């Protein structure tokens, strides 16, 4: 009855272990109060009762000095990096840069490192999708675009502009923490754990300078995949710019013809209108005449085409 | 005839009490001047002779170290929550986190929850009718968009935005009381209200801290609300250059398609006018012969055919 | 010959006297250089050898510890203002709230309550009129929008600009004085003027704070108009999108019906073609025959029938 | 072969002496390193060895305590201010208000003060032209606009974004000089040159407060430039959503006119096809009947009428 | 099989070295960590360990107080710059003004130098092509663009877009470093290196005022690239929406003559009904009559003229 968190447990030794706690348990085991593990704010990262408590987007996590937690891990296809590549990453070979330091630095990189690879995997996969969207809409032989195309598009630019939404969360959590020096440090657990035993055990190390290194490695990265999705966005505006440019000169191309051709329709119609007039069965003073006919053929086609050419002419003044 | 203020009066033990005051009389119990309880300021938050005041649009509140006034409360719809939710937060088991602390904490968090709830409902409101209006109208097999959703959609844009100018009037509001650690210390009212007392009576909780982290997370929250609304406008903008490359696409269709008929139209014109040259009554050296009609009405229909062929292929090669 | 500034002078008793001073003796009276009344930058506030310089726009005004002074009053409807409210509010029962204050905070109040209230009316007047000519211009039921509309659209735009831009300057001035607590100080030249009777006369009572929530309370308002304003231009801009959108979806329904009656005179003209190659003065040998005449009218009209049923259904198939 | 400069110098008594100089003797003169005059910095101002340096786009100056020296003066139409104002400026009865202060007082004013008046007067002549030329193409009654005015309207555009951007990089470079105090005492070179002499002849009159009221003054001035600029800027891209606006109008209002047009072109061929079917020469069995003639012309013209009216009424339904 | 880093290295007597050396060779070397070397960052200056390093894009470079080293300099066309400038540059008769300065000073310069020609020829070689690709796209004596000439102005918004990052990338890091003393201070390497020599050795220079002075120079250079660029990018947005009221103006002149020649074709359609209801073989009374013919003509072609007039004025009527 009681709510409970899914809970998924790294050692400082790697091990793996999951297992489901009440809330209350696991706030009397993490020394937290209710309020600390609500986790009602996306993408956000603090430091209470010296332990850390990270949130992205659908990632709950608790670093304490000992070992770290991973909460409601399950129906997100998380199972693959808790278990394959985080034991690595924790204790052993992995590409982790902060392994003499201790576990909570491994902690953070790891979990940076977890979600500006999501960013990174996500623009990766964007940005051929709108590139070759666009380099198909943009083509100038086309009278017309293709629609399906347009909606994959909009579709692409909701996801574009939800991606650069969570990289500039990410960049202005990541540079809060930085800017301040007393978030830093409080950032460092296993430093104030034991402030007397690390007031010697840190042989010149300032695990500080450390955590503001690590903060601003991953804050370059995300800088750069702002950048890249900014990047993004202006081309598609800039694309469907010369789409509307495109099209206005595809209308004005046809309007123009079509102007020519109605110009000819109207003197052929003037003209047939002359010659309709000889048409009706009403009598004249010229049926007996043999040449008339033929003079008046003669001189409604010329005077067709004569009244064509000077239209077209006044077109070509008017147009400039 | 004197001005006065419909308060609703919220004691320590969340007892409510409705009733009426004359306006010099509020201030002479508060302890206030008349120009602190203008009210003036939508969205103001400020501290006064160790009084909280507070705005949020219609909902003006003083918060005192003993009790909570809500002013002008009448015809706002206002009734359930002042009388159905605020006792048991006050004063039960509500969701509030600040229960240990002084009353001041429970009740700027009351506030702060029931208009961060206001703006959660608005954009929950706007967030599917813009979404819904949005699908129906970027549609790439419609002609032509509905203009009765055109309206709803202009109505419900006006709608968001003066929510995200309310989001961003709270954000600003609580970064302003933030950024400065003066104001936090003089938002604990009860610390200051017997500074002698407090000194002893805070065994090593620190109000100001509280107050800090409070503030923090409701701005956490209406920035979250921001970037939702912020998102959805753009989404808003982005559906809008959609519908006018569609719209433009099939203008272009339908004028690719108008000017080929155009063309068919005008051969047909011009080889009909050839006929009629021979349908006038009169007369010609061609009516006793007996091929000379059928070769007529042949090359007729052939050379419409023909020029009509010819138009479109010059169409295709102008479009390129 | 000499430049004159033509002076309304309020004393500490409302007293109001209007008169001319040539720039050298008003440099003289009010113990200040040339170049400090030049009055070159709108909306500016300064301190200069305590005395307050103030400009909002047309509104040049000089405050001394004992009297207050408006230049360059005349021929700008401002002789209401001068001679019916300033002196009930410096020296009556006017709407001010800093009585008590010395007399600098009642003419600093009544200075910005006055720009203020300007704000306010311009914005009061160009909303209704900005809305109700939005609301007539997107108006979905018009195939064609207004042009005198247009033109009053774009004349409260270019109003509503300059105003968004006074509440800029406003707000940026009021904002500079607030940051620096120097200004604010300066600001109190009472408290300036006989620092030795000010030290034993303010009883308690900050001047600085005093000034500082003054100041804080017309940035406030200003904050709000300029809110107003945007809400206004984000509005106007969004209809404006609204009725492109409508204008383009009336082109097209209208292109389309155009397309489907080209396609009904084009079938017509082809089968009225096939009609009037039998009209020409031609012999053949179907004179004779009886139904043939019936013949060729029934299926010339059902082929024009089916011609442009055909037309339709690959227009709609076209249009998808 | 060395490099040179084209020195014009104003001593203190604002006698001009215009010459040519070795770059090095000139480095050697001043004090002064090859790379402080290298003038790579449009818009900048420096002190480097207790010499100002400053750039404004064609006009390089240096400023010493002793004198001023321009530097590349030729082909810029500079004689006129260099020879007629400046002599004035620095040792006449000019408008410069720093007449008691020293001379690099008055030389910093006269070089802000050309530039903000080539400024004013870049704007002064911007201003005219793009109101007028946005007046004649926002005109209603125009069914299309003038495009010699719109490429006027372009080349004005362009003008006013350097002039604009100008203004820009002017206030940047005196609030950067504003911001630090450290600047401001630098920039008071006479100070700095002999400060033994200045500690006792500076007889309670400061210079860095004197130099940063002028710097206020003309970032002032600049920042009323900058939003006249801005607010001619917001005018053209409102008239041209306003022209538009019109050309789509015109273009919807031509359409309607040409679709109405087109239903009564449709109805007229169609009853035409219906008479014509009895005007090809086949025989019929209504030759002889007297009244058949009239029944169907009558048919013909009352069928014409009736479907463009219910065409015109189809249309009307439509548009709604 | 290990990974290894192409490096050239010059002395501080610019002797130019290119060799291949292991990754963990060089981090021994240059006393490094690896995390130091991963040059994951574009446009990134940092300080460890006493040594600079520094990524432009393409450019790795870690400069020492002895030496400097560029890494993976291959297939970049960088032989050029390194082989020729640079041991000029350094250890020559450059361009470089820091040459009294300790070698890194000179390093710095000409990385800095480098990349800013870079920028500079990026931006010279794009802005002849927008400017020619504008001029002849806003043509206004076109009726419509060519295509061409906007897949070539997109393109090359495109690579504008990427310049205009890249300099604000270098603008941020240069102006990151210059705000903080700190990192000024860490840059001067020489300085650090051997603390006890150059309190001595800096007789009166200071390292960290010259590299104040380089990043300075650098940063302002850099600004007037942005604002080049951004510029740019404005004339671009101003000559599209020039592009779109041209096509717009053409496409409604084109409209308006087509609506003339559609009266002129309505009218003569009219009257040609008028006359072909005469032309059916069905018997009349008027057959008889001679002057009826011409009547019916004469009327007819009269007819055709005022209606088409009459059209025309009404056209005008509605376009006001
Ligand atoms: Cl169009
Ligand atoms: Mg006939
Ligand atoms: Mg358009």
């Amino acid at each position: 009855v009681a709510p409970v968190f899914t809970v998924t447990k790294f050692d400082k030794q790697g091990n793996v272990t999951s297992f489901e706690r009440k809330k209350t348990e696991l706030y009397q085991e993490l020394g937290l109060q209710a309020r600390d593990l609500r986790f009602q704010h996306v993408m956000s990262i603090t430091v209470r009762n010296n332990r850390i408590i990270m949130r992205m987007e659908y990632l709950k996590a608790v670093i304490t000095p000992e070992c770290l937690l991973i909460l409601d891990y399950r129906n997100l296809n998380l199972e693959q990096w808790l278990f394959r590549e985080l034991p690595s990453q924790l204790s052993g070979e992995g590409q982790l840069v902060t392994y003499p330091l201790p576990f909570e630095f491994r902690a953070i990189e790891a979990l940076l490192q977890y979600w500006i690879n999501t960013l990174q995997g996500k623009l990766s996969i964007l940005q051929p999708l709108i590139l070759e969207t666009l380099d198909a809409l943009v083509d100038p032989k086309h009278s017309s675009v293709d629609r399906s195309k347009l909606h994959i598009l909009l579709q692409n630019g909701k996801s574009l502009s939800e991606l650069e939404t969570d990289i500039k969360i990410f960049k202005e959590s990541i540079l809060e923490i930085l800017d301040e020096e007393e978030l830093l440090e409080e950032l460092c657990v296993s430093k104030w754990s034991d402030p007397q035993v690390f007031e010697k055990s840190s042989a010149g190390i300032d695990h500080a300078e450390e955590m503001e290194l690590l903060l601003e490695n991953y804050y370059r990265l995300a800088d750069d995949l702002s950048n890249a999705a900014r990047e993004l966005r202006v081309l598609i505006d800039d694309s469907q710019s010369i789409i509307f440019i495109n099209l206005d000169s595809h209308r004005n191309v046809m309007m123009r013809l079509n102007l020519q051709l109605t110009m000819g329709t109207f003197s052929l119609s003037l003209f047939g209108l002359m010659g309709v007039a000889f048409g009706m069965n009403l009598e004249s003073s010229l049926e007996e005449d043999h040449r008339i006919f033929w003079l008046i053929t003669g001189i409604m086609f010329m005077g067709s085409g004569l009244i064509w050419r000077r239209l077209l002419s006044f077109l070509g003044r008017q147009l400039e």
